[PDB]
């Protein structure tokens, strides 16, 4: 999708290019270890067993939709460490994974809370997952957009996150009554992120270089390597912790949920 | 993909970028506002419950394949709001969804097909990924500028021919099997699907890329009208289908004709 | 994603791209026919029935997943067509799927491998789909790269690789034992394709034009459609043959596994 690049001066001096790039690619690097490691974590326990007492499976595998935590960590790690690659280059890169925002975010977010909905049982999989499609597309739009439509992109996408997110908190809390004290005490942990981390990036878009002008690019750049590191690899270990809750609690001890 | 930008003093006068882009954006955002309504009240009407009687779902949810032809309207019109801000933006925008022809469709009519034969029980949904590839021959048609368009073109006749031609046939080995007014909503889905699909094929050849008959503004009036039907209408009629066969056999409990 | 073009009077002497058009379309109009007819037979002989007799499906139909050698064969063979439309117009054509290196493998060899878990029962389907993706996609990086950060990229390629190479081998020992002795022998044949050609393209990579400087880009175009006759097609074709072996011994027989 490239048509840009990095002139051979270099990034011109006040452009919102014009960022520490030897940091950014440190913090990215940082970034795609931490995440890329919580991810093989993740996969390593879930091939372990069931729960806490590790209860080995009956198929001698585990359920395929349950590795989505740990390839969607494994993932983010990977374009972290090509996002660390584009930096120490001085951005700008023919694959720049920085250059167009949320361009990633399409790859794991979706797929992400499609995790979040195979791990809560959730309604309309495929709707959330077409939801948060649609809303990082349109940030996409708006962020490549230079004319004030591009605010209407943003609206575009504020009108299919603010359904989903308000439809998504509504049937968690139809099945957070359902789940032990325990595997409660985790969702409600895992929920604080996200219903609180999520919001951030509409807001985020307002005051960045493309609104109100007081977040710079690479203040964005910072911002959303520990938003990446909080809503993918903690979010990550905290759902994984969950399920491993939710295993001990109905497979390893047979005991019903609250339903 | 973009490397090509509306010129600062204008698109060139007498070029097919030279387009009256406030009807464009205008047909765009009402083409939007009626396949992301009626995306939502498929939706709706999903999650209302089986048939006329609203029967509530055993497990309380829908089948998660049965959303497929709301989400597929609501991707469209949420394509059709940003090819209103293309539009009314004055072409060329680096998210521009009306730029690359069918590119937008490679994301909604394969999904569709993949509804259709869900719907319908139809084998090998093989089927989505040759419209998938149909519509991708399509794409390089568009983008390329010498005679070999015209083989991207053939090729995705090659691609579109067979489907089309299997399609009808496995269509057909269902229509006997449903009940006379399934047949009926069924029978119009099929009238739509078997006559407005090869109209592209024929759109392409008079179009500005084959004998210049068809100008590209009216290349996107005809394609949004063809949205429109192929999406929000027949959309409608299969979720009029299938209200229609979840009377019949899962409120009435009555047997199809297999 | 193209921002250069053809010049008007053509490549440049004695660049990348200054190679020989017609044999290149040539070569990749052969390959699109056979890997497309390979495609064909492929669907052809799924639809006549269960194993070696043909024996009728019970529902009528064949399973979808079996149905993924003759859809990815088919889509090679699409996609080679466009690369000899590409070819016999000079190369460097918009619609170009010749000029990024390994972006039509991110559509085909992941799903090919799809199949072949899906053929034999492999544990973690989306772990080896997604580490395929990642592998092309850190190829593409790679060869869109014009910097020393591309033998980054590779890097990351073969981070992602050798593991998947490794697990995937180990995985399918676990199989090969439980397969009759002759489905054991299509799936030896298969095997040697997979694990003696796909460690290639990671060698290729290093004495190709972007590496030692030892193999063309044309060079590099025909290799490469030979790689894919035999990864795509011949390996689809034994695939094939052992599915109908293994058919023929639990379907129509009704012989258990060795498992
Ligand atoms: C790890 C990354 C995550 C969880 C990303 C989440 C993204 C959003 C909640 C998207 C927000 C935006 C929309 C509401 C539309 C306008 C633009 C965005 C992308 C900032
Ligand atoms: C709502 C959009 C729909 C149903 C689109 C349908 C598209 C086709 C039937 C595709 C037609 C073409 C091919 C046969 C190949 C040549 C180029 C196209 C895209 C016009
Ligand atoms: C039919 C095509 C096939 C089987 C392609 C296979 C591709 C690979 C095994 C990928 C190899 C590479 C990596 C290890 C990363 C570095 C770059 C590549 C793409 C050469
Ligand atoms: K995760
Ligand atoms: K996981
Ligand atoms: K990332
Ligand atoms: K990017
Ligand atoms: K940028
Ligand atoms: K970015
Ligand atoms: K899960
Ligand atoms: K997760
Ligand atoms: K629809
Ligand atoms: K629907
Ligand atoms: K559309
Ligand atoms: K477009
Ligand atoms: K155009
Ligand atoms: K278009
Ligand atoms: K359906
Ligand atoms: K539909
Ligand atoms: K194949
Ligand atoms: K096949
Ligand atoms: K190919
Ligand atoms: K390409
Ligand atoms: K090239
Ligand atoms: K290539
Ligand atoms: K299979
Ligand atoms: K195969």
């Amino acid at each position: 999708p490239f048509y840009d690049s990095r002139p051979p001066e270099g990034w011109p001096k006040g452009s919102i290019n014009d960022m520490d790039y030897p940091l950014l690619g440190s913090i990215c690097a940082v970034c795609c270890v931490f995440v890329a490691g919580s991810g093989i974590w993740m996969l390593y326990r879930l091939d372990l067993g069931m729960g806490y007492s590790c209860k080995p499976y009956k198929s001698g595998r585990a359920p395929e939709v349950n590795s989505l935590s740990g390839i969607i960590c494994l993932l983010c790690g990977t374009m972290y460490a090509a996002k660390s690659f584009d930096f120490f280059d001085g951005g700008g890169t023919p694959f720049s994974l920085n250059w167009y925002w949320y361009l990633d975010y399409v790859f794991t977010t979706p797929l992400l809370i499609l995790d979040f909905a195979f791990t809560l049982d959730l309604p309309h999989k495929i709707r959330y997952f077409f939801a948060v499609f649609l809303t990082l597309w349109c940030g996409v739009a708006a962020f490549v957009t230079p004319s004030a439509y591009r605010f209407a992109y943003y609206a575009l996408g504020c009108c299919w996150f603010t359904p989903f997110a308000l439809s998504l908190m509504r049937h968690v809390k139809e099945r957070y009554l359902v789940y032990p004290p325990k595997c409660q005490r985790w969702l409600f942990w895992a929920c604080v992120i996200f219903f609180g981390f999520w919001p951030m990036f509409p807001i985020l878009f307002i005051f960045s270089w493309l609104g109100t002008g007081h977040i710079s690019q690479q203040a964005f750049y910072i911002i959303h390597a520990f938003l990446d590191l909080t809503c993918k690899s903690i979010f990550g270990i905290l759902m994984t912790v969950f399920r491993l809750e939710l295993e001990e609690h109905t497979e390893v001890q047979g005991l019903p949920l609250n339903e």
